[PDB]
């Protein structure tokens, strides 16, 4: 009746999104079919995924939010509602709700919770410069960071000499002294209140990444300089505190009940969508999604004390359902102007639907398994990163270079051939699962499984570490744990404990996969689960329509 069209509300307001991930254009971003959490950890926000998102929030199927919500219906509904993100409706949507709040007299701010320089055509074109340049057409505030380290510290550093917003951070300090690089917070004027926003990075960025693009730096999760910076925001007269945050929502649950003083959590980086917000101690939760598919209208009722109350409202970016940000059409047009022809001319036609997220299995991540053991027929088994940015191809949607950069768009694309013992295969993948499924609540944090194309075997979230893993087979044959198996791998580190194939020169992987795909010419990756997961229904999505 009106997604956009909202009464005012409260103080001030802010508008939030984050990790948008470099993506420039109107695209698909289908949620993960599972979000696979252990017994402890079930039902609650960051682990709400299909018909249960939907009810946990009240969303009636088939809406708006419900295509933005939940894998539940995707296909149809993004045939029905047309494509999400793209820097021109997103700017034209945060733009369009800064004027509604301004003239009501409201105190207006626009908040970015990093993953934004990164990963996409538009980015990798220019080292980031341009995402860094659409910041400033559409006017940021702040912004923390993740994978912006990705370019490397000195880019980084040259990058925020252009970012007209003020980048905050509370955890990224000098390795040898520890004084912090950037401030922690920022106090800003809301009427007779003061409201800071303090700003926290991704804390594993040294062991995510290779090491040399942060050299000199730590980015530690720090709880008593954290909590010494919202005590000194407080002394220094703010009212209220919220945290911009890059830790990933379980992560700042955890804050939640550990730190005092925090009134409001942005949270970025595990790409979540919390149509209300999570209540959690003290503290209000509220998720920054993903590739500019919404923005989250934060409005704030402010009391001496921290936030009296609040209304929250997740914004869909619906491109077909927007006005255009011309100058921001414009500046698209004048950068990729000269590489129209690589980015968008088709390289194969999908017959049906390429997702990305999921705990553990993929389309996508198998229609790359099968282009490695394309061109590479010895491979045995293809690790593909479970990383959380990519995007999502329709039925009949033509694969394009811009598509290859949105799901491969790593800094450091390479391909690696090695072997691996069978025995280096199972400890992986139980290395893995005990991350990403410790039950103890303490230790938070979830975050996917390596998808490993070329093998098959069964898990057990609840298990104990050391039993998640079971009836490892390769090939339809059982692991042979004393085996070398030749291995694929790309996006992080596993390359490292290998013995490298002979003859081979590491490439970057799209370059494999355009190559693939330009010779194929249509490609049909029907979901088949390589996994039986124990203890869970483990669902998938309807992948045609
Ligand atoms: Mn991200
Ligand atoms: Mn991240």
């Amino acid at each position: 009746r009106s997604l956009y069209d909202l009464p005012p509300y409260g103080d001030a307001t802010l508008l939030y999104f984050s990790d948008l991930h470099g993506q420039a254009f109107p695209h698909y971003f289908m949620e993960p079919p599972n979000l696979i959490a252990p017994k402890p950890l079930m039902g609650r926000p960051g682990y709400l995924t299909g018909e249960a998102i939907l009810r946990y929030y009240g969303v009636e199927r088939g809406t708006p939010l419900a295509y933005l919500l939940s894998y539940v219906d995707f296909v149809e509904l993004a045939r029905t509602f047309g494509p999400i993100g793209g820097m021109g409706a997103l700017t034209a949507l945060i733009r369009d709700q800064k004027a509604r709040v301004e003239a009501e007299g409201g105190k207006a701010l626009v908040l970015d919770g990093g993953d934004t320089w990164t990963n996409s055509g538009l980015s990798l074109l220019t080292r980031g410069e341009a995402v860094v340049r659409w910041q400033n057409l559409v006017g940021v505030d702040h912004m923390v960071s993740h994978w912006e380290w990705t370019l490397g510290r000195e880019r980084v550093e040259e990058l925020l000499g252009l970012f007209r917003g003020e980048f905050l951070s509370y955890n990224i300090v000098d390795d040898l002294f520890g004084d912090p690089l950037f401030p922690a917070y920022r106090i800003h004027r809301v009427g007779p209140y003061a409201l800071a926003v303090v700003g926290a990075s991704y804390p594993y960025v040294k062991v995510s990444h290779p090491e040399s693009f942060t050299e000199g730096l730590s980015f530690a999760l720090d709880e008593r300089r954290l909590q010494e910076a919202v005590d000194k925001a407080r002394a220094e007269g703010a009212n209220a505190v919220v945290l911009l945050s890059h830790n990933g929502m379980q992560l700042d649950a955890a804050l939640a009940e550990r730190i005092r003083g925090i009134d409001l959590i942005l949270s970025g980086h595990t790409h979540d969508l919390t149509p209300r917000p999570w209540r959690v101690g003290k503290t209000w939760i509220v998720a920054g999604s993903a590739a500019g598919k919404a923005l989250m209208r934060v409005d704030l009722k402010l009391w001496k004390g921290g936030i009296a109350n609040l209304r929250v409202r997740v914004l869909p970016v619906l491109a077909e359902h927007l006005p255009k940000a011309e100058d921001v059409e414009a500046f698209l047009k004048a950068q990729l102007a000269p590489h129209q022809d690589h980015l968008f001319t088709p390289l194969a036609v999908s017959e049906t639907l390429l997702y990305k997220r999921d705990t553990l299995y993929s389309t996508w991540d198998q229609l790359v398994g099968e282009a490695v053991k394309a061109i590479y027929p010895e491979v045995e088994v293809v690790f593909s990163p479970a990383v959380r940015w990519g995007t999502t191809i329709l039925p009949g949607q033509a694969i394009t270079w811009d598509h290859l950069y949105a799901y491969t768009g790593f800094t450091y694309p390479e391909l690696y051939l090695f072997y691996l013992r069978g025995a280096q295969i199972k400890a992986v993948l139980e290395d893995i699962a005990s991350n990403v499924f410790t039950s103890d609540p303490f230790y938070q944090q979830g975050g996917d499984v390596s998808r490993v194309f070329g093998l098959r075997y069964v898990l057990d979230p609840d298990a104990p570490t050391g039993e998640r893993v079971r009836e490892v087979e390769v090939g339809g044959r059982p692991l042979d744990p004393n085996r070398r198996y030749l291995a694929a791998a790309y996006g992080g580190r596993l390359q490292r404990v290998g013995e490298a194939k002979p003859g081979y020169e590491p490439r970057p992987i799209y370059e494999v996969l355009a190559e693939y795909l330009r010779s194929v010419g249509r490609v049909r990756v029907r979901p088949e689960p390589n996994v039986k997961v124990i203890g869970r229904n483990y669902r998938l999505p309807e992948v045609t329509g």
